């Protein structure tokens, strides 16, 4: 009910002098270089655990309640993967076993060296999408039929190893917080601009229809341009076939989610699908019949060793940075949705350093780069995987079908990989909805999203996002650019103060100016601030110098030519009259008027607010005290140091006093570096708050 | 000396409901779209005169004090203008007399457009040296001695006209303001490299060697090595030539700066040597003697208009862009010193505009692009003139040579004047001791300095410019991306809160936590905030949320099969002992535990902090209420907003307040857009002050 305080006044000098500060250290370098290099007994053993993290959470298995739910969720994950391995591999432009093993390798690897317990590792459409890009410009810039797809191949396998070496690289160094960088909104408009270069890469093979190797920009229009000009080629079997199965694999999808509770398992449905249409195929021989293309035969085992090409090194960096950085995001993000939900720790420079070795064997044994679907993710954790073991369950299954059984896949038709792949896109397909919500609620958002997508669509998937990165930085600029501004005042006779625009019967004590920056100062809004100041107290401070700096001149003169008195009592003029005329300051002597004014000569003060003698005449003003509030301000920077000393001292020259109020002590401490404070600009200005400073004005001026 | 206050405790709520607040209207682009075009008789006045300046100068002109000083200024703008053209067209590759049509016409269009009073306008150096580059490119993509110079002149006069369009479009769409994107840390970075270009360039003329016209990346090398290479070819005449112009002209410099006073004019050095030179090599037969390089012949006159081409604008688009921010760029600073120095205002629009349309007439005339010399204005401004008339005098001097007297400066060598253009680079390399002071000032504006010099040396003027606007934009996220939060406490009994680890006998009311962080919260500092708070209170709320859910669920079991009682007043627990079961619940009904506490059915209140029945355990908290100080946070975007809802959610289900404190009017309306506001959380947590929040407090814990 009651707020009743009785204190003293005090500046931010008078309180320190009061009360005691405690004593701090200053960590020097040298001693801060000497901490990491004492590896002291207990320390070893952190370090070593922490790289290869299997070691600590296997002996704690939970045999008896996390074993059987672990083989269920394997078997499903690794069925599911098989799949997926095949469509993204007509994805990247080669022939289908390498997407086998590009599932195969990764998980393997990550078994020993990862950090999460629910996601699946391995090869998802848009990093596909961008490696096929990658090769085909390679390809194109090699200075000077089967060898057309033995040079695919290598490509693809040299560039998954140079993404996973800057991976491990980014990793040792420690700079896993690279995440931060990427907003939601950029990574919303990204993704619906990706499911629809995605959409438009499966129709050569829902139609069946031969299109080029297009590259950026404008990709995307070449594409479709390509495909309808002969429109009339299309095979009508593929597309009644894959029609059927998106058709029956969406209706399932749904029923699945709907009653979710009610199911003891998820139906798979597209293990099925696939199951019927490659016996349908088969038993109605339907590729000599109406000319249907299969996957075929495909040769029984891995592929031996390769060595990286330097050549295509040279080519591709740019490229393979881009790889890189799209395949940490994705993982990471969902890699946090799980650690949250059951809640365990996550470490991001392990999982660098986890992904890029699984990339780099990957593309030594011939496969292509990848981290991580939410698809295959949402099938491993809803079928109740606990740990890891799932992962290495799956990659067997894989395994096996890359040795024993992969013979049983030949007569399947490309339409229903296609067509499977089209069914997993209506997610960030519906992400449209984003531009409805961003407008009502934060339009600088808004245009985020709306510039990503149209740099993704109109330039490739590796530059636009370089572009949608720069112009979201600048984004930051147009929000502190034009400070709102204002001028304050009493409201209540008590210690409140609020915008004077606001209140009806609001009170300014007379000869006091109280104003507001909300933002921080740095080289893009001092020029805006100098500005508003001025327009707030009516004047600008260093034309009323340059016009008192004149009169005096003219003062000066008349005391020497024997025209004025020179009494104690005023100005006199025996002489009542005198001639107005402008001494004429050439180029190179008019910067005399922009110094301080010294009157220890003559014996009596001269008041510049009331009249002066022999028909002189400045402009004069009301004002003899000013107070910044400086509360919302977080920091400056050398451009605005260096501004707001200039704008301080002109205001001490004639004779104003200024106050700076709302600010901490880590401030302060920084505004001595920049060497600031000299004999006119003291640090005795700074006041704890606006009523401290109003209070000391009174007392001194009373 | 006393503060003394007594009033109510207010929350914003209330101080709202008991001051009438003023009738305020919402800003409506409507009437903003109809308002600007009024089209009355005094609005359309106004622009006419805006745009033709010249109108309004010159009927109002100073006749007796200003006509002496116009044309003894004139005349001595007009000889250095002459010379220094003829030296920037080297550096264009292009013959001599092309730089003296680049020094003719934009002055006569400046005359006209201008508003600025003290400018030389023509050519300069730096800018010279991008066209030159420019035209190189465009040659080595074109299509498949005297033809290739004829090719040379029509590309850079192409490149000239497109960059004036660009000036032009900016400056009729009002974007004047975007000089405010370049700071000064930046700018004194890349003047620096860019001198040493000049530098570096000038070698070719001195020791009279040949060498081919070299492009970027790494420009700057390649031509050292190709100098260096064939150093034993260089002709001895030219050196001794040009390193004693170099030395009298560098003496005779400091002494105008040394006695600039007792001078009546400066003495001109530059006319003199240049004189001098040209009479001996004249009279001593240097060209048929020593074999030294001459000005040679050029043919008196103007040239036809020629058209531009359509292909050279196409190969050339992302360099003319380039050129046109960089000369407006350095024009704007020039100006702006005098405007401050002789008190007259100055238009950004209207320069774009002049600038444009000077560049564009030029190009036509087939002459360079250009805008304005320091070294040139200083000498303009530095012998008296007042205003652009001065510009004129200069302009018919350049035409007297053009059509009258060029044959006189048939036997100059190039030696001497790349000997003078090397004498104006001292200022600009002067500049490198800005690394020590930045280095003892501000670390991040050193960091902006040397990575601008690296970037500008290694990728040259174009693209080190970009690659550097870039970086100084991510510096700004580096200043705000670890912010130095902490802990308050109350320091003297009074309504004064600092940081709890910086003074002795400071008091904190217990079950009471006061949090501060000094910056704004947006999506790159949001997950940085959340790990500070919960490190700052002691426990995570989601945490003990779902313990309490499980422990209650525990319970419930047991009260089912009447083991517990549960009777009014106490729990009953008839069993005595008890075995600890544990449900162990799957991954699809896990998300329960995160549920709001519902205890309706048990009809007497459960105190989670005292202890429970049957050995039931749930970790116990002391915080029932939390204050967040918010007066140095700025602004939101949509991922804080959503970042903060979720952390307010989650304190207040374990039964903790929420006080928000320390912010403005405005910052309260923008919350209410995002949809904050609902059920749970409401506007009454916010406060005005500290002092307020911890009064309101333990009244009601009382």
């Amino acid at each position: 009910n009651q707020y009743i305080v009785a204190r003293p006044v005090y500046s931010t000098n008078a309180f320190e002098e009061n009360h005691k500060k405690t004593g701090r250290h200053h960590k020097t370098f040298l001693d801060h270089l000497k901490v990491c290099c004492s590896c002291s007994p207990q320390k070893a053993k952190r370090i070593v655990l922490s790289l290869f993290p299997i070691a600590s959470w296997l002996p704690a298995y939970r045999l008896k309640e996390w074993l059987l739910s672990d083989i269920v969720s394997g078997i499903s994950t690794g069925i599911v993967a098989v799949l997926q391995g095949l469509a993204f591999a007509l994805l990247v432009d080669i022939p289908p076993v390498y997407g086998l093993y590009a599932s195969f390798f990764p998980a393997i690897i990550y078994l020993f060296f990862g950090t999460s317990r629910h996601i699946s590792v391995g090869p998802f459409p848009i990093l596909s999408m961008m490696v096929g890009l990658a090769v085909s410009g390679a390809v194109s810039k090699a200075v000077p039929l089967l060898d057309d797809e033995r040079v695919r191949v290598a490509a693809a396998a040299s560039v998954t190893v140079l993404s996973g070496i800057i991976q491990l690289a980014f990793g040792i160094l420690r700079i896993g917080f690279v995440v931060i960088y990427l907003s939601e909104s950029l990574i919303s408009g990204f993704t619906t601009a990706a499911a629809v270069h995605v959409l438009v890469s499966q129709l050569k093979f829902i139609f069946q229809l031969t299109v080029p190797s297009h590259t950026d920009p404008v990709s995307i229009f070449k594409v479709l341009y390509s495909v309808f000009s002969q429109i009339e080629k299309t095979n009508i079997a593929d597309l009644v076939t894959a029609l059927i199965v998106l058709l029956v694999v969406s209706i399932v999808k749904e029923i699945n989610q709907r009653f979710k509770d009610k199911l003891p398992v998820p139906i798979p449905i597209e293990f099925i699908m696939t199951v019927i249409a490659a016996g349908v195929s088969y038993g109605c021989d339907f590729k000599n019949r109406f000319k249907v293309a299969v996957v075929g035969d495909m040769n029984p085992g891995f592929q031996p060793p390769i060595t990286p090409d330097v050549e295509t090194f040279q080519n591709t960096v740019g490229d393979c940075f881009g790889i890189a950085m799209v395949a940490f995001a994705v993982a990471f993000s969902v890699a946090s949705v799980y650690s949250l939900k059951y809640d365990y720790p996550l470490d991001g420079n392990q999982e660098l350093i986890a992904l890029g070795l699984g990339n780099i064997v990957c593309g030594v044994f011939r496969g292509f780069a990848g981290s991580t679907a939410l698809s295959r993710s949402a099938v491993q954790e809803s079928t109740g995987g606990k740990t890891q073991i799932a992962g290495l369950i799956g990659a067997i299954i894989v395994l096996i079908v890359v040795l024993a059984i992969g013979f049983l896949l030949a007569p399947l038709q490309k339409s229903v990989l296609a067509a499977l792949a089209l069914g997993n896109l209506k997610g960030m397909l519906m992400q449209f909805a984003e531009i409805g919500r961003l407008w009502r609620k934060d339009k600088y958002d808004c245009l985020i999203w709306i510039m990503t997508f149209i740099f993704t669509i109109v330039l490739g998937l590796g530059l636009g996002l370089a572009a949608s990165v720069a112009f979201q930085l600048l984004t930051i600029v147009f929000r502190t650019q034009f400070p709102k501004c204002s001028t304050l005042a009493n409201i209540g006779r008590t210690n409140i103060y609020k915008n004077k625009k606001d209140y009806y019967d609001m009170y300014e004590p007379e000869g006091v100016k109280i104003f507001r920056c909300p933002s921080p100062i740095y080289f893009a809004n001092i020029g805006f601030f100098r500005r508003k100041l001025i327009d707030a107290v009516g004047f600008s401070p260093l034309r009323i110098l340059r016009k008192r700096n004149k009169a005096l001149r003219k003062i000066r003169k008349l005391q020497k030519q024997g025209l004025l008195q020179v009494t104690p009592k005023g100005f006199i003029c025996t002489v009542d009259t005198i001639k107005d005329s402008d001494e004429e300051l050439d180029n190179n002597q008019i910067e005399v008027l922009d110094q301080p004014i010294n009157t220890t000569d003559l014996p009596f003060h001269i008041d510049w607010n009331d009249d002066l003698p022999l028909n002189i005449e400045v402009p004069k003003i009301s004002l003899h005290s000013l107070i910044l509030d400086f509360s919302a301000v977080s920091f400056l920077d050398v451009s605005s140091v260096r501004g707001l000393k200039s704008i301080l001292q002109e205001f001490i020259r004639i004779k104003v006093d200024v106050y700076i109020v709302g600010t901490d002590d880590d401030f302060i401490e920084k505004l001595n570096r920049y060497e600031f404070f000299d004999g006119e600009v003291k640090s005795s200005i700074f006041f704890l708050t606006i009523h401290d400073a109003v209070l000391h004005i009174l007392m001194k001026k009373d």
